[PDB]
Order: structure tokens, then C-alpha cells, then sequence
């Protein structure tokens, strides 16, 4: 593995720059 290792650690971090609350 390589991305979907850290695809997990990224996608937490993309959810909270989208939302703009």
C-alpha cells in the first residue's frame, strides 16, 4: 500500500476544509 494507507489520513482532513461551518 502507498495512497489507500493514507487516504484515510487525508480524507479526515479534506471533510473539515469543505465544510464551512
Amino acid at each position: 500500500m502507498g495512497i489507500i494507507a493514507g487516504i484515510i489520513k487525508v480524507i479526515k482532513s479534506l471533510i473539515e476544509q469543505f465544510t464551512g461551518k
